[PDB]
């Protein structure tokens, strides 16, 4: 392609490598895939074009993929999710990375297109996060379609769209749904957001959660992780939902479940963990308490109506990067975070490295699968063998010094399951 | 058959009806099935033979099936799980129930056989809990097999066996796996045991949980619900597991995961939420602290080796029904509860009525499905349409005064899902 | 006096002794006071007249005081708090105990009077709980006043009145405020109620706490322990308070703080942990949801207006002992528990033995102080030396296998405190 | 004195004012003291010399004291606790502030001395945090002693020393113990550290708390707040203590209490909330797991032996400001945070503004008390009238939209307390 890469500051690499150094020791999964595959190099010959937030954790993923003999050209899947010191260490490392914190819609797309063509040919693999890359290609670069051996979607929103495509026979290349791995969804979205949400908020506003009424729209794994977090600091969490089953779980957990039409008048902190549009409108903004902290954590920023804020506020003042304090015609203030984009990543460092090793291990596996055994994955979104899913968890058990139990021949017989073989039926919801 | 029924005391009906009365107002699911089907009577012509713990909640289930025009002959699936006042109110009601608290292995089977034959013919339906009924029939009364239109397994253990039969083409009649409904598993096993576990313990030993090291074997929904409970009262919960994924969840929740071989020496309270044999042996008993409270909550009592206690204790003293205090040769005491059988049901009243309405609503539905649309269920275990699973949750939302959100035409479009249509993919693990 | 004792059933002693036997091993404090004072008998010559709920734990207190050479004549401080098997074991043991579950206001007083006179003289000591005994004497038997060496109040309500008397120079004998010992208040009222509250509720109504909105009046240690309990089972706890400091704590803990005038319309479970009158009136009852569970845990039953229920209900039906289901003219039902009296003791077994060993150890010490060193306690309510309060905690650490840290000569120097000497200033609120 | 002030960058004021602007709206206590005293100016004629961390919250305190007509000259009581943008906004405002993040022991003292002399005379008041100021004066500038109307200690460690002085007749000026106000200790130390602890850790190491064994030395309010925090994120918290009562509370809360001599081999995160020396030594360092995160939160950095790390490490590498990664001779790594100094303030922004309003309100009051009614405070440390302590809490209730309850004439009579008068006896431990 063009320039070898492009980032905010390459002089940040020296620092980023330190972050990467510390990060590596916290991601047993990726480092594990390295020891057993560094030599084998199952990814040899592969040209992976990724679109995942360019953070330090992702840096370890990229360096792992390369260790497996892959050829990588990266880009961030969010205009604010990029970590400039992490990206600097990667570029300085020779990996063509085109990502920097605070890009423009235009620069963002350029960065993505920058990863399509390699030295010895175009991308033959895709590691997407949000579907932006797989979508760009399917609708703008069809010519390259027939050459991509596979897709790797990591987020719910993207995987959601992955199915949509198939639903219309649009999907033209076999995909593996990584986000929906037990070790992925139940650990990353849930446990990660629990720790990364409050971070985005605090680093941004530095507000005290205790004694505040926080409103969470959506009760999925992210909504569950977020709620738990605020609730654990002393905030009264109110939940809004459209799914009766997800609504009951919340109620059963002691959370009040209402409509944003009602909650907007009580909330002090508004978090949208939904992947839907029109979650927080002006009809709610005009109802929010003075200095209400509004932010979104759902992948795409389509939940909060920021345009309204910008088109109906009496005044807009920027506190600091990704922190704007509007003044409504009613005299009430509204603190909008990260311009409505992902809050943990846009205002903080995102999920911690240990939990990202889970998702990323699934990512390294998904890639080896699609590349190594293509004929095993027809055009359509697939899941990773539970035996593999089990391999991910088992990989981080040691760092935590967990001592797992081993079934005896008699017990395994009793339960009618392999001492090591998958211990749960597919339908099992862990 | 023989006698109209048989119970501990029919003079307990007057009281049991009061229990049923209060119970009904707490089970919106069953009462809901009642209003829309009381007249329709979709179960008309059905002769359901049940094997589910005979409790007050189950009483509402029986009185619901009958309201649906079904013909019912019940029995308890546990020699200690029976609620004598509940069973009295049922028999006095005219429903042939053969269950009483404290049956013998002999009297237990007799009770089951008592439900096979009806006035106008043998059983044409099965509502089992544990597989005991479906197993008795398959291996002892094959003749009646071909007449049964379907099975309804309610517990993991049972459903586990349901699949085992199919695995060997033994299952000879279409079954519906109710235990594995989102509203069933994630609410009953998890939220029920959370509240019913400590109950069994307290009513039995009346011990203080706070400051005690409790050991929980198995981290399934029951293990999860139990752990959370003890943990919430001030006990240090230690978990043992064979599944790395379930072990990671525990660790990620702040629980120490080890082997019973290790934990036995530290635990003060032992709870087996596993469905496997040889969980607590004498090798551990000989290692337990003085006055260690050991109990099991897994359906079948196959986890704790009580025989060893009875064959190796220096002395056995019975504190009160279902509470025995053993004296080991090492001088240490061991308080065994409910003789190893289910603790919440054997020493307490079981799960509360509100949560049982979820499981039981699934049961009423499973029955209407198999009976009504039989040709839709070939020999093999099946799940209940997610639309239905949603119907269960949605039915208890109101009691909790939950205000669910309604997708707009635009949002539904965005999300690409019906405003009411199932909101989650099948693979969704809620 | 008259009859040696009087109880519900002496043939319940054989059982009670088993309860006592198990209870003893769980109360390291009392058993500890036993080993070092069994021979010394510092209470020798004392004639203690107690008025504390006659439970198994209290049984260990009585048998301990006696082991200390004391002469005891007991009675319960509540018409429902008595444990008949416990009381039987005591009577059968020779200790004049006049208490049985379900006394009448008349029989209750008779029982108290029955403890004033001993073989070798009238009572020379008082071990009260609620102030009922110390009040009766001060206002009805002044003649015996001058003979009593001291008082031992165990509950907040009582101690509250103890000061009230002094405030009016009414208190005529030195009292020791046991309820306000760090090991007493922060562990008994808080940790005991946390476990004993739900018990009284469950054993009585057997209702599911999860998903229910529970309302708690008062945020003292009892309110704190109760709230935490319900909240931990999945109930949405709402708190009402008059103290801004106790209200802030709640808010800071994520609890909604409102007025009963508002909460009554939302609560599903009403618990009064206040010690004040007119907490739950008919103005609220007329506003409660159908089948609302109302109960009180505050010592005296002066918070809930039951007369109103009995005078305004359309009908009153008794479910079982201490459980009445009223029917309001509006069609809604109200489940009143234990007739408004203490719920954990009236409907359950009360606090567990382990936590009761704390309060009771303080009680044994209070008695030894007043008796042994009288001249050290002038007329007026006093506290127990912190060194002693520390002795109590220290006594139960072992059972929990806690390994405390020992200050070094250098550290003790640094901190400027005795390696063992009281580690906290008097004003310290632990 | 010398220069008008001295800070890191005055070009940081513009931003700091925004921080102050948002902060003010979150501190109802201070802003409340402003409205009712802005005109009155009770502090008129006062020359307050402060030694408290120079943060945004403290900035609102300074601007409040001034609004009260006081004359202030500030300085930070920690070489790393200073917030440069906050200090900038203050200096730019005209208030002589001599503080900047990252001072030297020499520069630190210089800054303190800079606050002793004012335009119209030397300091006549003292607002200390840690006792550093009141100690410098007492031992180095005795001459100015006789002119100081009072002292205001804000932290436990400080107040601890305040008493020590008095214990030896060293304290030569009346002090008010602010740290020990109900609204101070139980809210700041507990609720603040809960939120500010994890911040310092995360912003420094960005580590995932979930699944990690965190070790907390000391179970005071700070230990309590810290433990709860980690515990709530999924980390297994182990506690070490010297006080049996504080140890029992922990045990009663489900925490394992042991010796650091034992925990050092299991902990993944070490937090010292103690105020004592020799808490974490090399004997423990040599026993810590690889990449063990060690940090202190106790006022003075005397708990962790960093010297040992610097004198026995094989290599020391600085990750970033206040983050150093040592390499032990055993191959294990140790991540030392903030060079052992306060972690929440040295690596994060400290306690949130809302909780700081409580402590600071008490500070504004302590100042008005000592200054206004001096003769009411003889030489010695005093507490703030509970009625006042109540005023603080009541001031923040509104922001939280808390609806307090009002005692009626009948209830206040029954309870025997003023409808508004202090609702708790002095000994009350809230
Ligand atoms: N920023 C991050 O670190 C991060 C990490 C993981 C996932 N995500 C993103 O967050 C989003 C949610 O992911 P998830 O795994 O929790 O999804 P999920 O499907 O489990 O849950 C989303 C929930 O939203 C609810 N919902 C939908 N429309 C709603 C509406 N109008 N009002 C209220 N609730 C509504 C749904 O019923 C569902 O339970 C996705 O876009 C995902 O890609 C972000
Ligand atoms: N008494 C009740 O109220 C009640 C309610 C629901 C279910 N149950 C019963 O409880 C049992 C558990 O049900 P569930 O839904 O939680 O099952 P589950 O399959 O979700 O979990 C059981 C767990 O045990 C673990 N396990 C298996 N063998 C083990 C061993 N040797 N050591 C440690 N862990 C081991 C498994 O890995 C698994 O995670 C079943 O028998 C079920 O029928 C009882
Ligand atoms: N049944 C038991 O096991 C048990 C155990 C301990 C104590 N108690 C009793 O419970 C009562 C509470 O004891 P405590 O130690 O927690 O007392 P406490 O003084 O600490 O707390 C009582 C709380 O009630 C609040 N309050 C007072 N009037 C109120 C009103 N009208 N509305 C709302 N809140 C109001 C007060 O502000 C206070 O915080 C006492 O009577 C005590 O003797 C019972
Ligand atoms: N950085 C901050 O934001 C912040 C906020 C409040 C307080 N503090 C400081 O933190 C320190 C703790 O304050 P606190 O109010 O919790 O004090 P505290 O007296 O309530 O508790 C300190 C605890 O340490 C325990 N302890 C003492 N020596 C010990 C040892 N060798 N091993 C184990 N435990 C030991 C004591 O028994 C006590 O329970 C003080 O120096 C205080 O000034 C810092
Ligand atoms: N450090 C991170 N690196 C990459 N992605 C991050 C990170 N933090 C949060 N997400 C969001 C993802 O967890 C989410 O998009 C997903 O994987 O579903
Ligand atoms: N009241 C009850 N009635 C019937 N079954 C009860 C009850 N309580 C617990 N179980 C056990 C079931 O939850 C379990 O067997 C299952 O359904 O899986
Ligand atoms: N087993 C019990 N024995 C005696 N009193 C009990 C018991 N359970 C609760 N209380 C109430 C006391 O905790 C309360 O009155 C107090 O001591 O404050
Ligand atoms: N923003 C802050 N301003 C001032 N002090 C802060 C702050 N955060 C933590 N402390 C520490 C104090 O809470 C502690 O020293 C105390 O007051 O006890």
């Amino acid at each position: 392609d063009k320039l070898p890469y492009k980032v905010a500051d390459i002089g940040l690499a020296a620092w980023g490598r330190k972050a990467l150094d510390i990060a590596e020791n916290e991601m047993p999964g990726l480092m594990r895939m390295r020891e057993m595959y560094s030599a084998s190099k199952p990814l040899k010959g592969a040209r992976i074009a990724g679109c995942l937030h360019m953070t330090v954790e992702t840096a370890v993923l990229i360096e792992t993929l390369v260790a497996l003999g892959a050829e990588v050209r990266w880009s961030s899947c969010n205009i604010f999710s990029t970590q400039d010191h992490a990206a600097a260490a990667i570029a300085k490392a020779g990996i063509p990375v085109f990502a920097w914190k605070g890009e423009t819609d235009e620069e963002y797309l350029w960065c993505i297109e920058q990863t399509l063509h390699f030295k010895d040919g175009p991308l033959n693999m895709i590691l997407d996060d949000g579907g932006d890359l797989t979508n760009l290609i399917h609708t703008k670069h069809p010519q390259l379609l027939s050459g991509i051996r596979g897709i790797s979607e990591e987020t719910t929103t993207g995987v959601h769209n992955l199915y949509k495509m198939m639903a219309n026979g649009i999907l033209k290349v076999p995909a593996i749904n990584v986000n929906d791995s037990v070790t992925k969804s139940k650990f990353d979205n849930l446990y990660g957001c629990r720790e990364s949400l409050i971070d985005g908020i605090k680093r941004a506003t530095d507000v005290m959660i205790a004694g505040k009424v926080a409103v969470v729209a959506g009760y999925g794994d992210v909504g569950k992780g977020c709620a738990q977090a605020l609730r654990g600091f002393g905030a009264r969490v109110i939940i809004t939902e459209i799914d009766p089953i997800n609504a009951l779980q919340a109620a059963m957990e002691g959370y009040e479940v209402t409509t944003m039409d009602e909650a907007c008048k009580e909330g002090n902190i508004f978090v949208t963990t939904t992947g839907c549009v029109d979650i927080i409108l002006g009809r709610h903004f005009e109802q929010m308490k003075d200095d209400a902290i509004v932010c979104n954590i759902g992948h795409f920023d389509v939940e909060i109506d920021v345009k309204w804020l910008n088109e109906n506020a009496v005044e807009k003042v920027n506190i600091k990067p990704q922190v704007d304090r509007y003044l409504l015609k009613n005299g009430h203030r509204i603190i909008l975070l990260a311009e409505g984009r992902l809050v943990n990543l846009g205002c903080a460092m995102g999920h911690p490295s240990f939990v990202m090793s889970n998702s990323f291990t699934n990512q390294v596996m998904a890639q080896i699968e699609l590349w190594t055994h293509p004929d095993k994955y027809p055009v359509g979104v697939h899941f990773l063998p539970k035996k593999l899913d089990e391999a991910v968890a088992e990989a981080h058990l040691g760092k935590l010094n967990v001592k797992l139990t081993k079934l005896t021949e008699k017990q395994a017989q009793y339960l009618g399951m392999p001492i090591n073989g998958p211990f749960k039926p597919d339908h099992y919801r862990y």
